[PDB]
C-alpha cells in the first residue's frame, strides 16, 4: 500500500519551518515540514492547505510543486509531495508538534530528520533555491 | 480508502506532443493519454518512468522537471498520478504497448477522449507544456 504524504516549505527570510514530531505518534523526535495523509476524495493542495491548518492553525494559500520522493519505513511505502507555500494568515503554533522552528535550511544538515528527506536533502535545497555544495 | 501512484511523461516533437491509444483488452480502452504506468516497489518516480518510457515506446529517456500531481478516483481505484518534462532520449518512439502513437498539437486534447482524471485537469497541464487556456 502506497501513503501519498502532502507538504509543504515555508519561508521566514531565508529560514525555513519544521516541526518536532511528537512522542506518541512515531518518528518520535523528527524535524520534519509540516503536512500529512492524503484523505479520500481530496487533491494534493486541499490536503496541504487542511492539514497546515490542522497542524499549524495557519490558512495557507498552496503554492508550486517542487519535489516527490518514495521511501520505504519496512513495509509501509510513502510518496511525498513538496509544496512552496509562499502565502498565509495568522502564525503558525505546535497544535501538534513538540516544537516548531524556523530554522537556517543549513541546519537540516545536523538535524535528527525523517530518511525520507534526509536521502534527498539536495534535491530539497535546490528546490529552495539554494545549492547542496 | 487506497492509492496507485502513476508516473507520466510530456515528449515533445516541434511544439507537438505524445500519446498513445490505450489498447482495447487492458482496458480504460480507446483513450489517449500520456506513456507512463504504476511505480514499482523500491523505485524512485523517475526509475519507474524511465523504465515505463522504455517497455512502452522502446526509448532509453532522461526524465526531467516534475510538472504535476493530481489525484483522480476512478470509483473504487485510488490514482495519483505525477508528471514529468522528458526533454531528452535515445531512440525514436514506437508503439510497443499501445494501440497507436501520435504527435498532435496539443490543442487537439481538448477533443480527443482522454482519462477523466486529464480532463479534469487540462487547464493545468496546458500551463505545464507553456500554452494558454
Ligand atoms: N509531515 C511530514 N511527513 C513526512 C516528512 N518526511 C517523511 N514523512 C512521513 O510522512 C508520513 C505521513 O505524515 P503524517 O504527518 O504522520 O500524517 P498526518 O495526517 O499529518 O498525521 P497522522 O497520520 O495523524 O500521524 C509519516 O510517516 C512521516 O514520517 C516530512 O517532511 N513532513
Ligand atoms: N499512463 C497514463 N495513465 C493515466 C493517465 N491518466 C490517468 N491514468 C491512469 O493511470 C493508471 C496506471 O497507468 P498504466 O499505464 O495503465 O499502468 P502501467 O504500469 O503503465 O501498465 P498496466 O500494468 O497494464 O496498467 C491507469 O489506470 C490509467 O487509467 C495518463 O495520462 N497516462
Ligand atoms: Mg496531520
Ligand atoms: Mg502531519
Ligand atoms: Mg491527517
Ligand atoms: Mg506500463
Ligand atoms: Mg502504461
Ligand atoms: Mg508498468
Amino acid at each position: 500500500h502506497w501513503i501519498p504524504v502532502v507538504a509543504g516549505f515555508l519561508r521566514k527570510d531565508g529560514k525555513i519551518l519544521v516541526g518536532q514530531r511528537p512522542e506518541n505518534n512515531s518518528l518520535a523526535g523528527q524535524w520534519e515540514f509540516p503536512g500529512g495523509k492524503i484523505e479520500n476524495g481530496e487533491t494534493p493542495e486541499e490536503a496541504l492547505a487542511r492539514e497546515l491548518n490542522e497542524e499549524l492553525g495557519i490558512e495557507a494559500e498552496v503554492g508550486e510543486l517542487k519535489l516527490a520522493c518514495t521511501h520505504s519505513y519496512g513495509d509501509v511505502g510513502i510518496l511525498i509531495l513538496f509544496y512552496e507555500i509562499l502565502y498565509w494568515k495568522g502564525e503558525p503554533r505546535a497544535k501538534h508538534h513538540m516544537m516548531l522552528e524556523w530554522i537556517h535550511p543549513e541546519e537540516l544538515k545536523h538535524r535528527n530528520i525523517p530518511e525520507a528527506n534526509r536521502k534527498i536533502l539536495h534535491k530539497i535545497y535546490k528546490a529552495l533555491g539554494l545549492e547542496w555544495r
